[PDB]
C-alpha cells in the first residue's frame, strides 16, 4: 500500500502536533479547511471539505478553490455546529468536465476534430446525469447530450447549449468526479461560543465591604454585580476565594511583614481554617457563595474562579502531603518564585513523588466548585506545573463535563505558550498588553487570528492587578481609552481589572508595572457612585463597547481580521466581517496629540468594488459618514479615541 | 497517556509527511536534528540525539543546544553509516547540575545559605558519580563531593573545588539526566554516496559513428567513453537506446514528416523490431550493449539508462495490451502532450485500467537492465505519469535492490516536484537553468541546501538537449565557464550534455530555448580531436572542476552552504565545509564586462575570527592569496570566471 492516492491531496490544514491533538472552534465557528492538490499530465483537479459530526454524519457540500495561481493550495471554509468531537476529510478528484470544456472552446473555432470533441463531451455529460438525484436537474443534464450530439446543428452551437448558465448550476451542485482519493481524518474539538467570546470583569469581593465591616463578604460584594451586568460583562474573575497564610504573609505594597491588621494575598492559599475547597471565613460560608453565584447567574453573569496550585506555609497538605513538595536537605521547602520577583508567602507544588495523588486532589477540588456552578476556572502561572499535568486534569474535567473553560494565565515564552492550549486551554492569556505601537498590534495580531487561531483562543486584558503598563501610566484617560477599544475590537474575549474604568494609573515606581497601593496587599474601597456622578469613570465608553460587540457578530470572532493602510504611524485602521456583518475601525494610538490621517480601505478586501462609496455608522458617536478608498480622519484624545464604524447595509 | 511527556519534545526535525515517508541522507552525510525542547519552572534542561542503525544499536553520545536564545528551538549535528532504514529520537532532561550551578555562583558570594547549598551540590555530585563508568572519573567527582562538604573550608573555596576543569570534563562526558523523555522514532532512509555525489555527462551513442556507417553503435560509442571518464565524470546517460517508431516520426528540426533517411527521436520508442526491453537494431546487439556497460564499468563510470514509459505508434503494446491507452470513441489514441509542446510521435500511457499489469511489466523492464548492470535511471517526465505508481515502483525495486538510484526529470511546479522526491526519487531535476541572476542563484540554493534537503536531492545539470538557456545563447564561451563553476560548485551532483564543452548556442530561433539542428532529430557527428588542438573546448576547465570535487569533501555535498556578500550585483561570492576542508568561490555573472569587486567574508561562518586573515590557493590557476574580512577581486570575462578557492592548512 501507497502513502499518496490516486489523486494526491497532502498536508491539510489545520493540524496540530501531526494530529495527535484536536483543531480547535466553537459553535457557530467559521475557518477555513486548506490542503495540496494536484495530478498528474494537464488536466484539471477539484476538491471538497467533508465535515463529520460527533455522530459521524457528513456536512453539506463544500467545494473548495485554489488559493493562488501555481501554488496547488485549495482551500474552503467551514462552520462548527454543536459542541463535541469531530472529523474533517479532503476529497480530492480529476474534475474531466472542466477539463473538456478548456479543450472544447479552443478546438470547436479551431475546427479540430469536433464530432469526436462533441461525443466526448456527451458521454461525460452522461455519467454527470446519472450520479444526480433530482429529476429536473437529470432532465437539463441529458437535454445537453441530446444537443452535443445533435449532428445537423453548428458545431459552435452544439458546444453553447452544453455551457449553460443552468447546465452550470447543476454541475457546481453535483459534480462528475474521477478518482475519488481522501485524505486520513483529522480531529476537530468544538466547544462552547464563550470559550471564544465574552468579556470579563475581574474585582476582589474584600474590597467592596462596609463602614462597620471594612472587609468585604460574599453577600456585600453581591452589590457590586448589577453594576457589572449593566457595563456588558458576561464573566466576573474573583482572585482565590479561599483561606489566607499567616506565616510570611506579605503587607502592603509587597512589604515582607504583615502588621496586625494586614489581609495579606489571596494567592497564599491555606490555614488551618481550610484550603482550596474552603471559603475565607472572613467572605462568609459556602451558602453565601452559593447565593453570589446564583445573583450573578440571574445577571446573565457566569463565575471564573482562580486556580493557583500551590499553599502557603500553614496549608493542610504541608503536614498532610509533604511529599508534594521539595525540601531542602535540612527539612525547609524554598519558597515560589518568578525571578526577579520572589513569592515569599508560599511554596510550589512538587509532582514527581506522588503525582497521582495530586492528580486526583486536583480534579476532585475542581468538581467541588464545578458543583457550585463554577464552570470556568482561571489557572495561575500554569507553566510552573508539568505542561502533561494540565494535559491529564483538563482531559479528566472535560471528559465528564465538556463546558468547562480553562484559561492559562501563561506569561512566558512562546513555546510554553502554544504548548498549552494545544495540550487542551480553551484560552491563553497574551502579550496584548505590551503590544503597544502599530506595528506591534498589526505582527501580534497577525499572529493571533492566523495559524495560531487553530488552537488558541485569546483574552484580551486591558490590565490586570500585575500588569499597569507605560502607556497607561504616560497615557492617563484617553490610553485606557485607546487600549479599551482595541482589546475589545481585536479579540472576541476581552477584559479589566476594576478600577480600569476609573483609569487609575500610579505605579509602585518609575519603571515598574506593579500599581502602588496594590489590592493584592490590602482592602481597596472606591467611591463607585461619586465617579459616575463626576463622569471621571469611562464606565460609559465600556458598555457602549460591549453593547456593539452583542449587536456585531463580526466582533465575536477572531480569525477575519484585516489590517488597511494609513500614512499615519500612530493611525492604525483594521476591519472585521461575519456574514453580511462588517465592522470597520480606526484608532488614534498617540494619547497625547491629535492625529489626521488618510485611511486607504482595501475595497476588495471589504468585498467591494475599488470605486464603491459605502456609507458607514460610527457606533461610539451614532454619527454617519460615506467612505471609500481614501478618508480623512481627525481624532482628537479626550474628545475621540477611534472611530468604530458599522458598514451599512 | 498523554501526548506531551514529562520534558516536553515536540516537532522533531526533519519530517517527510508527517512521519510517513522517511527523511534522507547518503553515507558518510551530516545533517542537524532538532527539536522542541523546554520545562516547567524556570530550571535548565539538556537534549541529545539518538540514533539508530539499521539492527537498532545506538550511535553516540550527541548532545545538542538551543540554537538560538528565547527560542527552546535546540539542534545536534549526526552522520550516516552504512545504507538501510535508520531511525531517530530525542531524548530531553532535566540538568539540575546547570542549575545548581547557576545558583551556587550568586549565593555562595551573597553569603546565602552557604551550607544547604553545598550539601545539595554535594548530593547532585554523587548521584552523578553513581553512573560514571571510568574508576578515574568517579575519583575525580567523589573528590569534589568531598571538598564541598568540608565545612572548615571557606564557602567560595568549597565551591571552585566543583567547577574545575576536569569536573567540568567528567559532566560533559557523562551528565546527571533527570526525567529523561523521548520522542516518537522518525524514520531515515540511508543511500549510497552517488545518490547525492557524481558528475553526470549525456550523449548519444548513434551521433559517434564513422564515415562509412553515420550511425553510430555501442562498439563504436564506447570509443568516447575514454575521454568522458577524462574529464572527471562518473555517470553516462543514454537517451533511449531502443527501437524508433516509423509512423509519425519526426525530421530533422522537429519537423512533422521524417524524410527517408531521417532517424527520429530516441523517446519515440518501439517498433515490430521490440520495445522498452529491446537494443536499436543499429546500436547493435544486447551483446554489444553489455561490452559498452563493461568498458564503461573499467573507466569508472556507471550507466544511467533513460526510462520512459511511452510509446510510439508502433510499439507492440498498442496492438498487445490496448488498455493501456486511453481511446476516443472512434478508437485513436491522442499523441501525448506537454503544451504549448506537442509529440505527435508519440502515445502517453493509460493506468486506471489495468494498473497492476502495468506496475508488473515496468519492474520485469526495470529489472532485465538491473541484471545488464543498470543500476541507474533516468525517468523521463515522471510527473505525467501517477505519483502512487513511481511511488510503488520504486518501492518494489529497491525492496530487492537498494542500491538502484532513480532520477525524476520532472520540470513543472514545486508541489509535484517536491512530492515525487519524497515518494522515493533519490534525485530530482532542478530550476536551476532558469537561475542566473545572484538573487535568483542565492534564493534557489538557500531553498535547496536547507530543509528541502531532508528529501531532494538535486543534479544540475547546466544543459540539456531541450534546454539551452538565452544566457548561454547571448553569454558565449564565458557563459559556459560560469554555468559550469556554479553547477559544479553549488551542488555535489551537476552535469553537462554533450556540445556544452564546444560551447553550442546556436538556438532554434530567437526566444527559444531550443537548439538548432538539435541531436534529439538527427545524428550530428562531432570533430573532438579538431577542437582539442586548436583550443575551443572548455574541456579542461571541465576536467579540472571535477578534479577539484574529488579532492575537496565540502563540494561533495550540499546542506552547508553560505552565502558571502559583496559590493557588486553581478559578483557572488559563497563558501562550503565538510570537517576543515572549507572551499570558497567567488564568481562573475556577467559574461561581457570585468567586474571589480568588494568581497565581504562572514569569518566566523568560515570558523574564523573578524581579524583574521587566512591563506587561500585559487585551484582554477594556482595562484596564492590572503584573504580576510575585505577583499578586492577583480575577474575578466575570457580570462577568469571565477576564484575558486580552498583555504589552506
Ligand atoms: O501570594 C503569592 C503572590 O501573589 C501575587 O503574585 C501572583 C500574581 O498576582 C498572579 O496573577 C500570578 O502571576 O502568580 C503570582 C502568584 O500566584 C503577588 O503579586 C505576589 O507578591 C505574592 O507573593
Ligand atoms: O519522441 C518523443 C518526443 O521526445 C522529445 O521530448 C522529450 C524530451 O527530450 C525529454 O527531455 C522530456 O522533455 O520528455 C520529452 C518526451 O519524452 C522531443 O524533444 C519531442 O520533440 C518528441 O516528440
Amino acid at each position: 500500500p501507497t502513502v499518496v492516492g490516486r489523486i494526491p491531496v497532502l498536508d491539510v490544514r489545520p493540524v496540530v502536533q501531526r494530529g495527535r491533538r484536536p483543531a480547535k472552534a466553537v459553535t457557530g465557528e467559521s475557518f477555513e479547511v486548506s490542503a495540496t492538490v494536484f495530478r498528474e499530465g494537464h488536466d484539471a483537479v477539484g476538491a471538497n471539505v467533508v465535515l463529520r459530526d460527533p455522530r459521524g454524519r457528513p456536512g453539506p457540500w463544500t467545494p473548495m478553490r485554489e488559493l493562488a495561481p501555481g501554488t496547488d493550495r485549495w482551500g474552503a471554509t467551514v462552520t462548527a455546529g454543536e459542541t463535541g468531537t469531530w472529523s474533517y476529510t479532503v476529497e480530492a478528484w480529476g474534475d474531466p468536465v472542466t477539463t473538456w470544456r478548456h479543450h472544447a472552446r479552443i478546438k470547436i473555432p479551431a475546427g479540430l476534430d469536433t464530432d469526436l470533441v462533441l461525443e466526448e463531451g456527451a458521454r461525460l455529460y452522461e455519467r454527470a446525469a446519472a450520479d444526480v438525484p433530482g429529476r429536473e436537474d437529470r432532465r437539463e443534464l441529458l437535454a445537453a447530450v441530446d444537443a452535443l450530439r445533435d449532428e445537423s446543428r453548428p458545431a459552435a452551437s452544439r458546444l453553447a447549449a452544453a455551457l449553460t448558465p443552468q447546465v452550470d448550476a447543476v454541475l457546481a451542485r453535483h459534480p462528475l468526479r474521477d478518482l475519488v482519493t481522501s485524505s486520513d481524518p483529522l480531529p476537530l474539538l468544538v466547544e462552547r461560543e464563550r470559550a471564544l467570546y465574552g468579556a470579563w470583569y475581574e474585582f476582589f469581593p474584600r474590597s467592596e465591604g462596609t463602614p462597620h465591616t471594612p472587609h468585604g463578604t460574599f453577600r456585600t460584594a453581591a452589590r457590586r454585580l448589577p453594576a457589572i451586568a449593566a457595563m456588558g460583562f458576561d464573566v466576573v474573575y474573583l482572585p482565590p476565594i479561599h483561606p489566607i497564610g499567616t506565616t510570611h504573609r506579605k503587607g502592603r505594597n509587597n512589604t515582607l511583614s504583615a502588621t496586625g491588621d494586614d489581609v495579606g494575598v489571596p494567592w497564599a492559599i491555606g490555614s488551618p481554617e481550610g484550603g482550596h475547597d474552603s471559603i475565607h471565613p472572613a467572605l462568609g460560608t459556602l451558602d453565601d457563595f452559593d447565593h453570589f453565584v446564583t445573583e450573578a447567574g440571574k445577571l446573565g453573569l457566569e463565575i471564573a474562579l482562580d486556580f493557583a496550585l500551590q499553599c502557603s506555609p500553614d496549608h493542610p497538605w504541608v503536614h498532610k502531603h509533604p511529599e508534594w513538595f521539595h525540601h531542602r536537605p535540612d527539612g525547609t521547602i524554598a519558597h515560589a518564585e518568578n525571578p526577579p520577583k520572589k513569592y515569599q508567602d508560599i511554596y510550589p507544588i512538587a509532582f514527581d513523588a506522588d503525582p497521582d495523588g495530586l492528580a486526583t486532589e486536583t480534579v476532585r477540588i475542581l468538581r467541588h466548585w464545578m458543583d457550585h456552578g463554577v464552570r470556568i476556572f482561571r489557572v495561575d502561572n500554569p507553566h510552573t506545573k508539568p505542561v502533561a499535568f494540565w494535559e491529564r486534569v483538563i482531559a479528566d474535567i472535560n471528559g465528564t463535563d465538556p463546558d468547562v473553560i480553562f484559561l492559562a494565565e501563561a506569561f512566558t515564552r512562546p513555546a510554553m505558550m502554544a504548548t498549552l492550549a494545544q495540550i487542551g486551554f480553551q484560552q491563553s492569556y497574551t502579550y496584548f498588553t505590551w503590544r503597544n505601537t502599530k506595528q506591534e498590534l498589526t505582527e501580534y495580531l497577525t499572529e493571533l487570528s492566523g495559524e495560531a487561531a487553530s488552537y488558541m483562543r485569546p483574552n484580551f486584558f486591558a490590565n490586570t492587578p500585575d500588569i499597569l503598563h507605560a502607556y497607561l501610566q504616560h497615557g492617563g484617560r484617553p490610553a485606557f481609552e485607546v487600549r479599551a477599544v482595541l482589546a475589545a475590537t481585536l479579540s472576541p474575549t476581552w477584559g479589566i481589572y476594576s478600577g480600569y474604568e476609573l483609569c487609575e494609573n500610579t505605579p509602585l515606581r518609575e519603571g515598574s508595572e506593579e500599581y502602588l497601593d496594590s489590592e493584592k496587599y490590602q482592602l481597596k474601597p472606591r467611591d463607585w457612585t461619586r465617579a459616575a456622578r463626576e463622569g471621571t469613570t469611562i464606565a460609559p465608553l465600556v458598555t457602549r463597547l460591549n453593547t456593539i460587540r452583542r449587536e456585531n457578530p463580526a466582533l465575536r470572532q477572531l480569525r477575519d481580521l484585516h489590517f488597511h493602510p494609513t500614512d499615519k504611524e500612530e493611525v492604525i485602521a483594521y476591519s472585521k466581517r461575519q456574514g453580511s456583518n462588517t465592522v470597520l475601525v480606526v484608532v488614534n494610538l498617540d494619547p497625547r496629540h491629535t492625529q489626521e490621517a488618510t485611511v486607504s480601505l482595501d475595497m476588495p478586501q471589504l468585498g467591494l468594488d475599488w470605486h464603491e462609496s459605502v456609507p458607514v455608522r460610527d457606533e461610539l458617536t451614532g454619527e454617519t459618514y460615506h467612505w471609500g478608498r481614501a478618508n480623512y480622519v481627525r481624532l482628537e484624545p479626550g474628545r475621540t479615541p477611534a472611530h468604530v464604524c458599522t458598514v451599512l447595509r
